[PDB]
C-alpha cells in the first residue's frame, strides 16, 4: 500500500541524486539496488578513482600551479597548540576536541602547523611566502547533517605582499570557479565567509590578527579554510554529508549496502 | 678545533644525503645553512610538491592504473576493529594503540576497512576484486629511527580469481620497480616479507586465513602493506625515518630550521 517510515529511509539510502508513486517496496528497492550495483561496476570499469582523494588531488594541482607550496603537517597534535591558538572554555571548540593521551589531540584545524611554517619559512622565502595544505580534521559534533565529526580540510594561506582583501576573494573566486561551485562571499583584521545558500563553504581572515604574534608571525598575510566534504555535497548534490564522507557506508556517493 | 658532539648533531640535521676536516663550526654551519635555504628555494621556485603527497599520488595512478579501486575510509576507527583483527593483550599491537575516548582509536593499519570493502564490494563487482587505499595509520612506538608514531600506509589486495603468490610476487616487483626501490622478498596461508637491506619494507599474506571469517570473507585473496616514509626513506637516502615524515621540522628532507 504505503510505504512505511522505514522503506522510505531505506529506499532514500539507494538513491542517487540524479534519480527521477505505483509499485511496492521491494520492486522499487530491486530497481534501485540494480541501478547502484550498475553504477559501481562502472566507476570500477573506467574511473577507480574516490572523490575525496580525486578532489585533494584537483584542489592541490590548482594551488601548486598558482604557487603555492604543498605541507603535509601532523594529524595528531600537541595539545598545547588548541590553547595557544586562542580556545579556551570561552569558545565552542572548548570542548569539541578529541583528546589523546594528556599531551596530545586531533588538529580540529590546520592553523596551528600552518603558523609553523610560515614563520619557519620566512628565514627562507622571497616575498611572499604561498602555502597550503589538505588533510585530516576533527571535532566532535552533534548535528550531522553538514557535520562530520571527521573531515578533511582545505587550508591555503599567503605572508607579505599582496595580502589584501581585494586578492583573498580573487583566489576565492579563481579556485570555486574552476571547481564549479556557486558561492557567495559575506564580510564588512578582517573575516569573511563563503556561503552557499544558507551553507558556509568557508571563513577567511585578512590579518594581520592579534593572535599572529603567539606564533612569531608579525606579517600581514591573507587566508581560507575550506572542507572538501562540503564542497563535495554541494558538487554532487548530496542532501547529506555523510555520502561526501570518508567511510564504509559510501563509496563516491553510491551506498555500499546493496 | 674539535667539532663538539652538539655541533655534530647540528650539522648532521643541515646535511643532506647528496652532500659531501678544516673550518670550525661557525662556517660549516653557515655553509650548509645557505644550501639548504638554496634547495627551499628551488623547490619553491619550480616544483612546490610535497614528497609524502607527491608519493602517495604517485603510487595511487599505479594501482588505478592496474585497476584497482582507491578506498579513502575513516582513520578514527572503533575500537572493536582492533580485537575483531585477533590483537589481545596476546601481541605486541596490544599497547601500541592510540585510545580515543572509551570506544574509539586510531587505526592503526588498514586491514579493518578494507576487510569491509571486500565483503560489501564482493555482492556488485566481477571477480577478482582489486582495492587500495593511501593514509594515515598509528602506533606508539620506544624507538624512532625506523619508527614513526605517526605515518602513511598503502594497503592493497584482491580477492578471487589470481590470488597466486606468483602474482602477489608479481605486483610487489612491478611496484617497486617502477617507483625504483632495491627489494629482496622473503617467506617460505603464507607470509612474505619485503626487505630492503636490514629493513623491513612490507610484510605480505597469501589468503584465505582463519581471520577472514571474523569478517564474513570466504574467499582466496593476495595482498600487502608498506609505509610511505619507509619507502622514501629508501629512495632519498635519509638516515633517519623522520625526514619523511608530516613533520614541522623537515620539508623533503630539508630542515625547516635555517
Ligand atoms: N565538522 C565539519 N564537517 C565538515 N566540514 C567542516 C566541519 N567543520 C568545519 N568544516 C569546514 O571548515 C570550514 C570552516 O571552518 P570553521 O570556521 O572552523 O567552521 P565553523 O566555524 O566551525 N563552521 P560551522 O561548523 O558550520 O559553525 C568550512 O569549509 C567548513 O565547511
Ligand atoms: N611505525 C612505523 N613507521 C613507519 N612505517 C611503519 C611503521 N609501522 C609499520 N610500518 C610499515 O608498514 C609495513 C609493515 O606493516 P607491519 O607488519 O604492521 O609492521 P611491523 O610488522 O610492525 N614491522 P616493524 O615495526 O619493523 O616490526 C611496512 O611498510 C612498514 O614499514
Ligand atoms: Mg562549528
Ligand atoms: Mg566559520
Ligand atoms: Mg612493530
Ligand atoms: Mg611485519
Amino acid at each position: 500500500p504505503a510505504l512505511t517510515k522505514s522503506q522510505t529511509d531505506r529506499l532514500e539510502v539507494l538513491l542517487n541524486p540524479k534519480d527521477e508513486s505505483g509499485k511496492p517496496f521491494r520492486e522499487l528497492e530491486s530497481e534501485l539496488l540494480s541501478r547502484r550495483k550498475k553504477d559501481l561496476q562502472q566507476i570500477y570499469a573506467e574511473e577507480r578513482e574516490n572523490y575525496l582523494g580525486k578532489l585533494e588531488r584537483e584542489i592541490t594541482r590548482f594551488f601548486v600551479d598558482r604557487g603555492f607550496l604543498e605541507i603535509k603537517s601532523p594529524i595528531l597534535i600537541p595539545l598545547e597548540y588548541i590553547e595557544r591558538m586562542g580556545i579556551d572554555n570561552d569558545t565552542e571548540l572548548s570542548k569539541q576536541i578529541f583528546r589523546v593521551d594528556k599531551n596530545f589531540c586531533l588538529r580540529p584545524m590546520l592553523a596551528p602547523n600552518l603558523y609553523n611554517y610560515l614563520r619557519k619559512l620566512d628565514r627562507a622565502l622571497p616575498d611572499p611566502i604561498k602555502i597550503f595544505e589538505i588533510g585530516p580534521c576533527y571535532r566532535k559534533e552533534s548535528d550531522g547533517k553538514e557535520h562530520l565529526e571527521e573531515f578533511t580540510m582545505l587550508n591555503f594561506c599567503q605572508m607579505g605582499s599582496g595580502c589584501t582583501r581585494e586578492n583573498l576573494e580573487s583566489i576565492i573566486t579563481d579556485f570555486l570557479n574552476h571547481l564549479g561551485i556557486d558561492f557567495k562571499i559575506v564580510g564588512d583584521g578582517d573575516t569573511l565567509d563563503v556561503m552557499h545558500g544558507d551553507l558556509e563553504l568557508s571563513s577567511a581572515v585578512v590579518g594581520p590578527i592579534p593572535l599572529d604574534r603567539e606564533w612569531g608571525i608579525d606579517k600581514p598575510w591573507i587566508g581560507a579554510g575550506f572542507g572538501l566534504e562540503r564542497l563535495l555535497k554541494v558538487k554532487h548534490d548530496f542532501k547529506n554529508i555523510k555520502r561526501a564522507a570518508r567511510s564504509g557506508s559510501y563509496y563516491n556517493g553510491i551506498s555500499t549496502n546493496l
